[PDB]
């Protein structure tokens, strides 16, 4: 069977429920393996301890490098069944009423989904590069960001080398600034909560986050986006106001003996049986109260296969 790699107990738990349900409906079998970080899972898959894992774009390049050499086999699909899309938007969310624009963020507080992730780090820092006063290697980019923002929460950052990059995180004790759900400000929802609670002045997340977390349209009106043309616009205008349009998270696997065809068969059948509003028993794209993005993004509605190689 296809062995899936989880990066936490909540994921492992969902993975076992997935296995039990696939069995129940006589569908393709799936097995589970528990690890602790995206990288550990990359390793497991490289040495045949696992077969697949879903990763944010920022980790795709890494996993594709040696020795690992893993490649994407299926991409998450977002939007609606009506208008499917294999991309999402990296946006900058701020509270309505401020006057500062994208070029005036020096000294403020920031909330990021996590270190090395696309919408939360790679795109934002790449955009702010000209304001960072970064000399370049051998200086870590984190040092330049640490002295740009007053304080922030960047899960995964080295609390010892860059103390203020972890200062705004709300994790408890040793789980503070952790690159996992043990840190409340981790991932899209986590970063957005970091803004809502008032810890930060800007959240670097995706366009659908504000609509998922805040159902009441009245509440969404107290948030704005920072557009790269140094203007501010409503949250529903992300298409004319984003930092970048980025490729969706993807399921990766070994380019050699990757069981790519099995993995695709598992996903196509899982999507059809347990996709959006498909089953009251199990949701492939959902999580129990208090959890977010377990295995796959909660905003995903299906999968799209990547071209043969
Ligand atoms: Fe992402």
């Amino acid at each position: 069977s296809v062995q899936w790699c989880a990066v936490s107990q909540p994921e492992a738990t969902k993975c076992f429920q997935w296995q039990r349900n696939m069995r129940r409906v006589r569908g393709p079998p799936v097995s589970c393996i528990k690890r602790d970080s995206p990288i550990q899972c990359i390793q497991a898959i490289a040495e045949n301890r696992a077969d697949a894992v879903t990763l944010d774009g920022g980790f795709i390049y890494e996993a594709g490098l040696a020795p690992y050499k893993l490649r994407p086999v299926a991409a998450e699909v977002y939007g609606t069944e009506r208008q499917p899309r294999t991309h999402y938007y990296a946006v900058a969310v701020v509270k309505k009423g401020g006057s500062f624009q994208l070029n005036e963020l020096q000294g403020l507080k920031s909330c990021h989904t996590g270190l090395r992730r696309t919408a939360g780090w790679n795109v934002p820092i790449g955009t702010l590069r000209p304001f960072l006063n970064w000399t370049g290697p051998p200086e870590p980019i984190e040092a330049a960001v640490a002295r740009f923002f007053s304080a922030s929460c960047v899960p995964g950052a080295d609390k010892g080398q860059f103390p203020n990059l972890c200062r705004l995180c709300a994790g408890t004790g040793e789980n503070k600034c952790a690159f996992s759900s043990q840190e409340p400000y981790f991932s899209y929802s986590g970063a957005f909560k970091c803004l809502r609670d008032g810890a930060g002045d800007v959240a670097f997340i995706e366009e659908s986050t504000v609509f998922e977390d805040l159902s009441d349209e009245a509440e969404r009106d107290e948030y704005e986006l920072l557009c790269p043309d140094n203007t501010r616009k409503p949250v529903d205008k992300f298409k004319d106001c984003h930092l970048a349009r980025v490729p969706s998270h993807a399921v990766v696997a070994r380019s050699v003996n990757g069981k790519e065809d099995a993995i695709w068969n598992l996903l196509r059948q899982a999507q059809e049986k347990f996709g959006k509003d498909k089953s009251p028993k199990f949701q492939l794209f959902g999580s129990p109260s208090g959890q977010k993005d377990l295995l796959f993004k909660d905003s995903a509605i299906g999968f799209s296969r990547v071209p043969p190689r």
